[PDB]
């Protein structure tokens, strides 16, 4: 599912994401926009280590979710990766909340560092009632 | 269908493979050569991950196509692996173009690295009129 900007914003707000671990709703949204274009069904293949990135927040099968086909796979989120390709993003948010608990934080996502960090991210939440 | 050298060279050319992603027709031809011997029906089973490589470009069933018997399958090319075994290589071409959109490009194939990379590949297209 491709959420519409404001629809994703209110949902992530409702799911307790604004100010989670000091991360604003506008940053979560900026991450989602650059990772997947707000599409829950997005994926990417990492040929170097045989992992795949799943969902709206592009969570990797090597450390976070289990897809049963990634060597050295840890399942810190304790959920199948398929669960992160669903229209209902509750599981993805809970896994994203786990990711940023690591001593790396939201900087775990490279694209966030390159497209959101230190930049104006107000557009992501402009006029959504959040 | 096992294509003859120049027949495939000309087909790949009309399907817009020359120069695609910086990859010359000659490199694509060298890939076809060492991956499948130019055979659209070639398949390679890997006992390790239990996945199968299909057709002329030997596209793997883990992330690219769906063969219905590979758990955790992500079907990034949006097609059954069987469509990659047909005489018409249009879908195989479309799927190959997708694979090389990744950063490493054609270097994703082990055989290309072993047999084509850093080598004079002009042999595969000479005499073909392309």
């Amino acid at each position: 599912k491709v959420f519409e900007r404001c629809e994703l914003a209110r949902t992530l707000k409702r799911l307790g994401m604004d100010g989670y671990r000091g991360i604003s709703l506008a940053n979560w949204m900026c991450l989602a926009k650059w990772e997947s274009g707000y599409n829950t069904r997005a994926t990417n293949y990492n040929a170097g280590d045989r992992s795949v990135d799943y969902g709206i927040f592009q969570i990797n099968s090597r450390y976070w979710c289990n897809d049963g086909k990634t060597p050295g796979a840890v399942n810190a989120c304790h959920l199948s990766c398929s669960a992160l390709l669903q229209d209902n993003i509750a599981d993805a948010v809970a896994c994203a909340k786990r990711v940023v608990r690591d001593p790396q934080g939201i900087r775990a996502w490279v694209a966030w560092r390159n497209r959101c960090q230190n930049r104006d991210v107000r557009q992501y939440v402009q006029g959504c009632g959040v």
